[PDB]
């Protein structure tokens, strides 16, 4: 009926009883954990009755108004939708608290502390990709906010049969393209060379750069998915620069300054959001570790430890740690000397804690995922390196879906 | 059923199968991960002190038929009569004696199945010192000054396990009080700070209230604390001869000496059990060699341990007023480089974490393809520095307790009664 949780750097003891409220599964069985496991149909009229019911019955609990005649009315009236049509809308203070909840719920995100401070475009009206690319451009716009980036996210319609879904195709609303080379090279970003290929496929005209802002596709109603390119203005990007060494803007690097996930599925009280683009704000090493330094990706330990001068002739000389201390330093400057918002990996594990600690105080719990909230360089050097954490799946989630080209059914 | 992890890096795929023999819950279940707790579950194999017949035994048959599986047998002779013996002897004593062979195997596979250990690509090169004839905390001692010695090997360090008798009824136990056969003491300063290592400021209490005179510096190795058949535990000196020490200087800062740094060569781990067959070695020390970051960024770097990352950072003249300069990361790196450049000029065997993590790859390979698995913690492999530059960050792994097994204890002071 009690969980405990330890914190091995400050001896403090949380007590999770949050975790008795999860209904999903984890992916782990009694005997065997997928703790590190990345990835460990629509629902009928039974099906989506006890998880609507779920889902109100918390929304009127955490307003103070359970059992009410409101709480009681709006149960029958979903009830009704459903008997009916076979699904049911959320009201709009729904949808908000339903999109707030699967950004507090999301055990794999450590800016978490900002989960109630979420702007919630509501699209469910749209009903074209015209009209996807309107409410997108609108939430980049708003998001970006010249630098001064604020969390939002826009909330296109509903699963209904499964082959009319939403879709935004990129996994990402800003990323740069990948082309992969005839000798085997890659030009740009190697992990959207799939992506970038069914752009290409789909007309567009690639300018073949390092840095090209690919073209968003987006799917509406299940038709197939329609080029639109965002207008430049609205793509706000930073050149990388170092504090020290002048010749790190001779790299050319540069990154955009809005992360903003397009391939996730919101699922709110059975309902799901297969389209519901959300955005935040960086936290520094999700660009100088893994977009800058997986082999994977743009892969430039080895060019700036050359600029460095580093010894790269063995290992133990931590050559590759050197570079990539000195490359998180130089995303942060440059996004702050261009007053970007972004946090770095201390800040934003520091409040991450703070967070957990307020949660477990006011919620019951916090589910947090240590194998993605520990960043991916100088672990133990954060706060969450040596904290505890229980993971378990409350909704309203966000959910991976699979690729939309892997399930499409080409008009 | 049966399991795949895939590496997100080389996109290899592995099938586990080795799984389905995992006997004790992770404390994971469908509905909640424990994955980074340190101690997710108290399910043991046996229970609370001297188990009944029918607790020991299946244990016992259990790790024989494995034994005797392992060796290209199952139902030959010596294993029917091994099982007869074993059967016998719990009937007569309430518990049994491992075969030199069977201890052996049982210490390799302990370190083979431990989870959590990135260096088992070595498990089957591994010195068993059977010190199961030992009686007192003197003879205590001169066990593990050998092993300390031959592990040590003047820094060309080889892995050995000391094997001391195994639990009776709880009330005779072995025990080393200390967590590592060589650690530095912790002294609490009036002032409240601390000197030396905080970690050992319980344990350093302990042996100044049992007469050790400390020198009171920031690098005193602790004298061991023996407790043999369950007596009063006593203090011993070990020869400092046998403790092979590095002082740690950095290859470009001339001034890195002046910290005073060193650490000891030798990680030999003291306060674990070795649990074979239903039986408990309460006092098994083994040691191998370290990992670069397990001195230079736990050790040295954790705010609760030498937390030397500021004085690094003044040293460096670095931006320490914010720390979006990364300045801790900046010195945990040169912290690091000290470490390896320092072990490695000395001739000590360390490792870094990137051939570690590299090796350790290679040993899931290799343990897939002749065992169907590797039972591995991704939270505790992965190394707490530099952690996605290192290819084990990229690897799915599969968590599960193989027996034989090497588990946690109470620490003795918790349960000792003294006389
Ligand atoms: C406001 C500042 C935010 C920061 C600093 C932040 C930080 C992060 C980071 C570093 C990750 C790991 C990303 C990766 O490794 O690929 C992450 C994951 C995630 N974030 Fe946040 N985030 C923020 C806002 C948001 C918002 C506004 C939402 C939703 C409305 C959100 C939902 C998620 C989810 C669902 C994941 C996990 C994705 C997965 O499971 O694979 N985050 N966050
Ligand atoms: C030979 C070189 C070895 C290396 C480089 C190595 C490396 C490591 C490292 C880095 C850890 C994590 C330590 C920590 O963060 O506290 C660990 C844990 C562990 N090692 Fe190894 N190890 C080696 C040998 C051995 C041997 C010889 C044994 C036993 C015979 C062993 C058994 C274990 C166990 C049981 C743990 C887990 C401890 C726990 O759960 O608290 N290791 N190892
Ligand atoms: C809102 C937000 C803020 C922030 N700082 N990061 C992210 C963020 C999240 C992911 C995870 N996504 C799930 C997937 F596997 F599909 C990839 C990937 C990124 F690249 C990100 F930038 C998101
Ligand atoms: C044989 C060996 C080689 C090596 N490289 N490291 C270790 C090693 C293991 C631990 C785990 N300890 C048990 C606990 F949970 F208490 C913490 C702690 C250390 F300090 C170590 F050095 C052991
Ligand atoms: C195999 C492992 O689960 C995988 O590499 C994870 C590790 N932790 C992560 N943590 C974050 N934040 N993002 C990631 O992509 C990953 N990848
Ligand atoms: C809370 C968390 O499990 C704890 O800090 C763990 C994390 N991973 C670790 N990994 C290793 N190798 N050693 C440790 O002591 C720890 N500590
Ligand atoms: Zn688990």
């Amino acid at each position: 009926r009690f969980l405990k949780v330890k914190n091995w750097e400050t001896e403090v003891v949380l007590t999770d009883t949050l975790h008795l409220k999860s209904t999903l599964e984890t992916g782990c069985t009694e005997y065997i954990c997928m703790g590190s496991i990345m990835h460990p149909d629509v629902a009928t009229k039974d099906q989506l009755f006890p998880l609507a019911k779920e889902f109100i019955d918390q929304y009127y609990s955490s307003i103070k108004r359970f059992g009410s005649k409101a709480h009681m009315e709006r149960l029958e009236e979903v009830n009704k939708e459903i008997d009916t049509t076979s699904t049911y809308q959320l009201k709009d203070t729904e949808l908000i608290y339903g999109a707030k909840h699967a950004w507090r719920n999301a055990s794999r995100c450590v800016g978490r502390i900002q989960w109630s401070k979420l702007q919630v475009f509501d699209a469910r009206d749209c009903t074209t990709a015209h009209g996807m690319f309107n409410y997108i451009c609108n939430h980049v716009k708003y998001a970006t906010n010249k630098g001064n980036l604020r969390s939002a996210i826009t909330i296109f319609p509903q699963r209904t049969d499964g082959k009319h879904d939403f879709r935004v195709w990129n996994s990402q609303l800003i990323r740069y393209a990948g082309y992969k080379q005839p000798d085997g090279s890659t030009l740009g970003d190697p992990a959207n060379v799939q992506f970038t290929e069914i752009c290409i496929q789909q007309g567009w005209k690639p300018p073949r750069g390092r840095f090209d802002v690919l073209p968003l596709l987006l799917q509406a109603n299940g038709n197939d998915p329609e080029l639109f390119q965002i207008p430049p203005e609205l793509v706000l990007e930073v050149p990388i620069r170092h504090p020290k060494f002048e010749w790190f803007k001779d790299l050319g690097l540069k990154w955009y300054g809005l992360p903003a996930v397009s391939n996730m599925l919101l699922e709110i009280g059975g309902l799901e959001f297969s389209a519901c683009p959300f955005s935040g704000w960086y936290m520094g090493t999700e660009i100088g570790v893994r977009d800058y330094c997986d082999n994977s990706r743009y892969n430039i330990l080895e060019e700036v430890a050359k600029k460095m001068n580093l010894d790269m002739r063995k290992t133990s000389s931590l050559w590759k740690d050197q570079a990539l201390v000195e490359i998180n330093i130089a995303v942060l400057y440059s996004f702050q000397s261009d007053k970007v918002t972004i946090v770095d990996h201390h800040s934003a594990t520091e409040s991450f804690i703070k967070h957990m600690e307020n949660e477990y105080r006011c919620r019951g719990g916090c589910p947090a995922d240590w194998v993605w909230i520990v960043p991916p360089m100088s672990g133990s050097i954060t706060p969450v390196f040596h904290q505890e954490m229980l993971n378990y799946r409350l909704t309203p989630s966000f959910e991976y879906q699979p690729d939309p080209w892997n399930t499409h059914v080409w008009k």
